[PDB]
């Protein structure tokens, strides 16, 4: 699928910084036409074949046409796309409030319900985000605070139960079947939802060693324990949510549905 090949800078002017990946970065920007203001996320293309630079032109496809699917308040739109000899460019929709964990258990909660709303949305529509953690968590205005999950660089639709492709995030919030590079599935993003909703609570990160491979070893391990320092004050129920989501097996781990209903919730190398 071919983008629009006009110059951005003839539609758009750009600003402030808002964030980057590894062969990406994200710009603060205005259309020229109506004033209306985006974040242009300008993608590195891999030059050739062979390349281990750059995205390559399938999964830059494959973001935009799950982007293109998704319509739902606590998930990012996406505006336009252009494209040039050395960048796809992502026009996005403006979530300007920053990251959440750098904005009790109501506040917790107040976010995490959003989260898994939007979560609810994507897995209805069997989209894995497969890479949900604090940084993908973002504010779309922090002075009102409505969530908005972001960078759908390895989202997938799937569409047989489970997929079978050495998809990684970063080791602290990956289930261990990622670090087993087993069949993946929405189960996946159910325990990243578990260590999100660990540091919410607590500050701390379950899994977290010295070393990347230590917190591989820790996540295949199942190797976390709630801190007394850290959970004095935090209700049982809250910790009965985490319990079953950070569960080794899959089939056992709680789906979006069953946190929806859950007492608490319920009115790499
Ligand atoms: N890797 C990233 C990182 C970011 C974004 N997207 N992908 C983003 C998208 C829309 C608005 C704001 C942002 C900030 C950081």
């Amino acid at each position: 699928t071919v983008f629009r090949q006009e110059n951005v800078d003839d539609y758009y002017d750009t600003g402030e910084e808002l964030g980057s990946g590894q062969f990406a970065v994200v710009k603060k920007c205005r259309e020229k036409s109506t004033g209306l203001q985006y974040a242009a996320k300008f993608i590195k293309k891999r030059r050739t074949k062979s390349s281990r630079r750059g995205v390559s032109r399938e999964d830059i496809e494959r973001e935009v046409s799950i982007l293109k699917e998704i319509q739902h308040p606590n998930v990012i739109t996406l505006h336009e796309v252009y494209e040039n000899k050395t960048d796809v460019i992502l026009i996005l929709e403006l979530v300007a409030g920053g990251e959440l964990f750098d904005f009790t258990e109501e506040e917790a909660t107040e976010f995490l319900k959003q989260i898994l709303n939007g979560v609810y949305y994507l897995h209805s529509l069997q989209i894995a985000h497969f890479d949900l953690k604090p940084e993908n968590i973002m504010l779309l205005d922090r002075n009102v605070p409505r969530i908005k999950i972001i960078d759908f660089g390895l989202a997938h639709k799937i569409d047989f139960g489970n997929e079978f492709k050495n998809i990684f995030g970063t080791p602290e919030f990956v289930a261990p079947e990622i670090v087993n590079y087993e069949p993946l599935g929405l189960e996946a993003d159910m325990w990243s939802i578990g260590v999100i909703t660990y540091i919410l609570l607590s500050g701390a990160s379950p899994f977290l060693g010295d070393t990347k491979q230590e917190t591989l070893a820790n996540v295949s391990a199942v190797n976390y324990e709630f801190e007394d320092e850290y959970f004095s004050n935090t209700s049982a129920l809250a910790k009965d949510f985490i319990r079953r989501l950070l569960v080794k097996d899959p089939k056992k781990r709680m789906t979006i549905q069953d946190s929806l209903q859950h007492p608490w919730i319920k009115p790499q190398f």
